[PDB]
């Protein structure tokens, strides 16, 4: 009974996917034998599962391998963030910092000493195969987005205990990194061919098309998980609703209402941001606003899926 | 009366010093005025003249505007780490990750919230001179140099209070981090004009070497700076003799004739790399192999700097 945004306008159903959802689904759960990162097998089902379904819808051209891939990076990411960032309650943000220096250690290079956790191995793998994928400023764009996730799951660690504490403009620009919308699109411009020049990314119309998309991303979210995140035991989460409704007083209704009203805006500067990006003739501007098209419809798809909801 | 290393066969004194010592440390007092970083004027005294004199020594080659922007730089890293990081006791790691969070939305790029600190500010307008300077490839490097030695000081600033919680294998890992020396050697490459193939970068010469001078950089520091930490409050501080006399038992003593004994092997390895990587060819090879050399005799020279003892 939660107020949601309405995308019919700007991003209407359905969502295309590509072909190999199945396969990577089940090479994703070959290779989490080998690799073993999440404790449950159920909990490992369903981030399989929303992991290689999503990624279909994300990018849909595909090619099974590269998808594999970035649907391997996607799941650890997640996985890291839902066993340490997330966690539950124990060893607090200094055990976060404590893997979190582990990775960035993996991420600087140079033979770091071996650690209890398998998450810095399978990200050196990972990162060892989008390294030859890549062009050389590809792949430091990629290794630069999650070193500045890293930085902020960090930050929002510290913070999760007493979310009042946050103002808004600083959860609004910190938001963007710990729902992993830069590394998404870094890994995109590797797995679609494509890169841009500085001075491209530097353009008004492509900074304002990505900060839109990093906002809907971010944001709806935040909507799709409130309702789970408050059947834990923990208070009221770190997230939009959390800020707006600490800013406005009033009831958690209105709060959705406002920021279901801030999605729909957002999505609508990002369709027109898409529209145009599109019309531009340098060919590396557009395929880019095709890909963040296409990124921002998975994130809308996986909203209805269980790993946020039930049935 | 603690044993120091004795560098006479491997870095003999005297240290080539550049010309423009005097005249980058009058800049860097006029910058300064315009952007305060530092409370006390004898603490940006001492900060200040450490950094021009040492710079001269760091890159003899200079070039007084170039040498100017890379001592600008280092005093901004290394007041950002005695403000916050190091600090005294207030607000704790948290206020820390709020501070290094802010400056990792300025790395991001794309404009963040304005901060009532000044670091963020004086970073931005840093990293666009670098920007200008290097090639895209180089500036990246200083970018990642920054990020990774953001989250280690995150890192420190958790382990401080118990630095017995820390093994040893993970201290001499991260403290490259937190001496600088990977911004110092990407700040360099810039500066001198040269850059390596990733390929030349994975060659065991010289990594063996890089990984030599990061390990005698911090560890010097860390003996320099033993004495003057233990006369705070706090007891002894996170760092090799401390962690050494942890290990061993024993006494203060022996843990420094073995921390000497380290850094007196480190520096034997890092000449002889020294001494290979100079009769090499591919020139890259060179030139980085003299700029290593000049990085590790600045580090020598400022072990007898007020900084780190008295008179
Ligand atoms: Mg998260
Ligand atoms: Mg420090």
């Amino acid at each position: 009974m939660l107020p949601l945004p309405d995308f019919t306008a700007t991003f209407p159903e359905p969502f295309p996917a590509g072909p190999h959802s199945e396969r990577t689904e089940h090479r994703l759960l070959d290779w989490l034998e080998e690799h073993p990162l999440l404790p449950s097998a159920k909990a490992k089902a369903v981030l399989v599962n929303i992991t290689s379904h999503g990624a279909s819808r994300t990018f849909p051209t595909a090619d099974a391998d590269d998808l594999l891939l970035f649907a391997e990076l996607l799941l650890w990411l997640t996985a890291f963030d839902d066993v340490h960032a997330e966690g539950n309650g124990v060893g607090g943000p200094a055990a976060l910092v404590d893997r979190a220096s582990e990775l960035m250690l993996v991420l600087a290079g140079g033979n770091p000493p071996r650690a209890m956790s398998p998450f810095p191995a399978v990200l050196h793998d990972l990162l060892a195969r989008f390294r030859a994928r890549a062009s050389a400023a590809a792949y430091h764009r990629l290794a630069a987005s999650l070193r500045d996730t890293l930085m902020a799951l960090v930050w929002e660690a510290h913070h999760v205990a007493k979310p009042e504490g946050v103002a808004l403009a600083t959860y609004l620009a910190m938001r963007p990194h710990t729902v992993f919308i830069k590394t998404i699109t870094a890994a995109g411009e590797i797995l679609l061919g494509y890169e841009l020049t500085d001075t491209q990314r530097a353009l008004a119309a492509v900074r304002n098309l990505e900060t839109a998309v990093a906002n809907l991303a971010g944001w709806i979210n935040d909507l799709a998980s409130y309702e789970r995140e408050m059947q834990r035991g923990r208070g009221q989460p770190l997230s939009l609703p959390t800020l707006l409704h600490a800013r406005h007083g009033g009831t958690i209704e209105e709060a959705f209402t406002r920021a279901s009203s801030m999605c729909e805006n957002e999505a609508a500067v990002a369709r027109r941001g898409i529209t145009h990006l599109a019309h531009a003739s340098p060919n590396a501007l557009t395929a880019h606003a095709r890909a963040l098209e296409d990124i921002t419809r998975s994130f809308i798809w996986h909203t209805s899926h269980a790993r946020y909801q039930g049935i």
